RNA sequence: CGCGCGCGCG
RNA sequence: CGCGCGCGCG
């Protein structure tokens, strides 16, 4: 849904990862729905054990989102 | 963030 | 004309 206005999800992601000694996340579109005029994306985010899906209007929204939630996931 | 070219839509 | 997608560049 939302993420804090002005904060940089996949970046802090990857910053906070690295600080952890883990590989960098891993970011693959897992699905497409909709019209050509309506789409929204879904992308899967994979770092260390943890698998986590964003979801948007485009597919830089659904990277967000997906590295929101594990940005979540990591630190809770 | 902004722009070009190409595609699909509406 | 927009939303989106691909490529590319500042």
């Amino acid at each position: 849904g939302l993420v804090p206005r002005g904060s940089h999800e996949v970046g802090a992601l990857q910053e906070l990862v690295v600080q952890k000694g883990w590989r960098l996340p891993e970011y693959t579109v897992t699905q497409e729905s909709g019209p050509a005029h309506r789409k929204e994306f879904t992308m899967t985010c994979r770092v260390e054990r943890f698998i986590e899906i964003g979801s948007g209007t485009s597919k830089k929204l659904a990277k967000r989102n997906a590295a929101a939630k594990m940005l979540l996931r990591v630190h809770t």
